[PDB]
């Protein structure tokens, strides 16, 4: 007798919250401005469509058909088969991803406390760029704010489901996007907005012959929908029987791209009007932003009222990264919802820390050649183990399911999308994400 989601609509809300967080600001900031943009554009939104989608329903199937955790339902539905690889490396991925996104929810935690304290309402000393390298610099300031976020995490997974995840403030992701909204217009007002503009959509095709343009592109995707980490075959396990997956996934998908394409709209005209580079790395939307609210008479209002939103954003993100191993170890083990909340939430803390020491002290220390710690888990995390578990949850519902039964769990039955779906977990996806391996690696 384990947990459903309480009312109706509580799945589309919480599957939202989970794909909408730091991916769609910050990271989806940098690895755009450090791929050329509009180009990087492109191929980011074509693997949204014509893979993204499909993995995300693909993602909601298993779920809600097994009833389980994420590596619990592949033992479900397919006893004995290695299919359950695709589920241990989510549980791998989503215990990496969550070390290093608390770090930046630090970040987060830090400059509210700093507008809520008027510490950052002028322009300091040393200007907002060095006034940024300064605290990334510090060891034990941002473990402060990653312990203190961490604990709000362990906080939310630990009360349920049903008193818990499904109880987050409803109104928060709305305000957020109005608040983007509103700050993409003023930024195109700047002055920066032609070279800005033409940097997110007019396309330099020659990024086009790099192999690792469509790598970043498929991790940022895989990534910014929560896909390849557990998080939605977790979230659709709460899910009952009379559920409209498809369109679910239609709306999980469509919201979080326009997000990311507002943030865009946002940050590279006010980073070519400041006149820097748009290849600043993950301080990017750390150092232009605070410069932005500089330049507004109520600035220090912005910017209390941005990072409580996008903070209260990060908190439903990363409260389902930790659900997918506080569901595994529930079953695996015997352990209590708390049990597991603050044990593996102290542990994912910890093993944060060495990523958020690479910022300063670590910043020479490299595990894969010519990344430090923070980007090599980055690049493990995101670049390997969400497209290839994502590959073998395609291969799966394409060569492991009867088709019947997969169209019929989609509620996709005698449906002209149910033959495109088919086909792009079949073909297109396995063999597009096999080739993006090839080319890159
Ligand atoms: C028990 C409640 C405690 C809540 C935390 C209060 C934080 C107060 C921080 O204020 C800051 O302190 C600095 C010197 O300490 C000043 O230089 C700075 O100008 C000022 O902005
Ligand atoms: C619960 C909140 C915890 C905040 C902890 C912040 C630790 C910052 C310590 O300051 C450091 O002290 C050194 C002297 O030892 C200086 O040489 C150094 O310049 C300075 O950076
Ligand atoms: C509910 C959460 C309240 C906890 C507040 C924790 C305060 C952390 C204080 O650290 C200090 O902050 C200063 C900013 O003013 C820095 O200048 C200084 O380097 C740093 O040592
Ligand atoms: C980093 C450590 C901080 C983690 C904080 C975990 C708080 C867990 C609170 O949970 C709830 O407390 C109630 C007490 O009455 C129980 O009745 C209920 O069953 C339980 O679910
Ligand atoms: C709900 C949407 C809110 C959009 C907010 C857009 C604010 C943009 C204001 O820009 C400023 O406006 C002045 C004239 O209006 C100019 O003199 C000034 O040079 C310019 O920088
Ligand atoms: C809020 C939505 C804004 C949509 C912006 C899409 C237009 C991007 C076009 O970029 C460039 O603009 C320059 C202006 O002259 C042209 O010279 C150049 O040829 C063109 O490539
Ligand atoms: C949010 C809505 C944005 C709509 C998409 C805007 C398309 C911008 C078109 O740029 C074009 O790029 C080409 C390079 O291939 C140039 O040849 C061409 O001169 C230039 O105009
Ligand atoms: C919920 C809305 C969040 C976005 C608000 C957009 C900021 C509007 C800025 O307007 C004006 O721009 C001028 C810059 O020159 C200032 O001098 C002026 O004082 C300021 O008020
Ligand atoms: C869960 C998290 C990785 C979310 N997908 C994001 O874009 O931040
Ligand atoms: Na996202
Ligand atoms: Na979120």
């Amino acid at each position: 007798g384990r947990e459903q989601w309480a009312s109706r609509l509580g799945f589309i809300l919480a599957a939202m919250g989970s794909a909408v967080g730091l991916g769609n600001i910050w990271r989806f900031s940098y690895v755009t401005g450090e791929n050329g943009g509009a180009a990087f554009l492109l191929v980011y939104l074509g693997f949204i469509a014509l893979i993204g989608i499909p993995i995300v329903l693909a993602e909601f199937t298993i779920g809600r058909r097994a009833q389980s955790d994420a590596v619990g339902s592949f033992e479900k539905l397919a006893p004995g088969k290695p299919w359950k690889v695709a589920g241990l490396m989510g549980v791998a991925a989503g215990f990496l991803i969550l070390s290093f996104y608390g770090v930046i929810a630090g970040w987060i935690l830090f400059y509210l406390f700093n507008y809520i304290t008027g510490q950052l309402w002028s322009a300091p000393a040393e200007g907002f760029g060095g006034f940024f390298e300064g605290f990334i610099a510090n060891p034990t300031l941002p473990l402060f704010w990653q312990a203190l976020f961490m604990i709000a995490t362990i906080w939310i997974v630990a009360i349920g489901v049903k008193k818990g995840i499904e109880r987050s403030n409803k109104i928060l992701m709305p305000l957020l996007g109005v608040l983007l909204i509103a700050l993409a217009i003023y930024s195109l007002t700047l002055g920066g907005a032609k070279e800005g503009l033409a940097f997110l959509f007019s396309p330099d095709w020659s990024a086009l012959k790099d192999p690792g343009v469509y790598l970043a592109a498929i991790s940022q995707a895989f990534f910014t929908l929560s896909l390849g980490m557990g998080a939605l075959i977790t979230y659709g396990s709460y899910v009952s029987k009379d559920s409209r997956l498809p369109g679910a996934a239609v709306s999980v998908a469509g919201l979080d791209t326009a997000f990311a394409i507002i943030a865009g709209i946002m940050i590279f005209p006010a980073v070519f009007a400041l006149g820097l580079s748009p290849s600043g790395g993950p301080g990017l939307v750390f150092v232009v932003l605070p410069d932005i609210f500089d330049s507004i008479r109520l600035g220090p209002i912005v910017g209390i009222a941005f990072f409580i939103l996008l903070g209260a954003a990060a908190l439903s993100s990363a409260v389902s990264l930790l659900e997918v191993p506080v569901a595994y170890f529930m079953r695996k083990f015997d352990w209590s919802r708390k049990q597991a909340a603050i044990t593996l939430g102290v542990i994912i803390t910890l093993l944060g820390i060495p990523s958020s020491l690479s910022f300063g002290v670590l910043g020479e220390v490299t595990i894969i050649p010519g990344l430090n710690i923070f980007d090599s888990v980055d690049f493990i995390a995101s670049s390997v183990f969400l497209p290839l578990g994502g590959m073998i949850i395609a291969l799966f519902i394409g060569w492991g399911w009867k088709t019947s039964d997969a169209l019929a769990e989609s509620d996709l039955t005698d449906s002209v999308w149910g033959k495109l779906w088919i086909l792009s977990l079949r073909f297109i996806a396995p063999i597009a994400i096999l080739i993006v391996f090839l080319s890159a690696f």
